[PDB]
């Protein structure tokens, strides 16, 4: 896929009525956004707030605008249990010029607790801090249900590292 898709990230530095603004913080980008283009409670928008929205070319009025300008992580539980994990399979990024490009490839992560034992699929554009992690090192991952009731493994940084010296 990735056709035709944006999302970027950015933060509420403030909040005007029918209006707002997003900074550049996290991303190139100051885009200002109506409340007709927010999805969720505006009532649970504050200022400091990240959001993650979808930067696209309306061709119907010929303007530039985002999309429902998803809040970051609402609905979504991290089932307030952190774990860790150990890596059982790596995937191929990092090269010479490219990195995350090919998104169609996955590692695995074995984690063993609550009596289960089963590997996740994790790919490095999840990986927090931009780390490289390789397989027989631990790191730790926060299980993010969604309402949907599937997730699989999120927030993926480097812990406790096991370096061969």
């Amino acid at each position: 896929g990735a056709d035709d898709e944006e999302r970027e990230t950015g933060i509420i530095e403030k909040l005007l009525h029918s209006y707002g603004f997003i900074q550049c913080c996290e991303r190139q980008a100051r885009l200002f956004f109506h409340f007709s283009q927010f999805s969720g409670n505006i009532d649970h928008l504050k200022i400091g707030d990240p959001v993650e929205f979808e930067m696209t070319y309306d061709r119907r009025t010929g303007k530039p605008i985002a999309s429902q300008v998803s809040k970051i992580a609402p609905e979504v539980v991290l089932s307030e249990e952190r774990v860790t994990g150990t890596v059982t399979t790596e995937l191929r990024t990092d090269s010479a010029n490219n990195v995350l490009n090919s998104s169609e490839t996955t590692g695995r992560i074995s984690y063993e607790n609550r009596g289960e034992c089963f590997f996740l699929p994790y790919t490095k554009d999840d990986v927090e801090g931009n780390v490289n992690l390789r397989a027989g090192d631990k790191v730790s991952f926060q299980i993010a249900t969604n309402q949907r009731g599937n997730l699989g493994a999120c927030h993926i940084r480097l812990e406790n590292p096991a370096q061969p010296v």
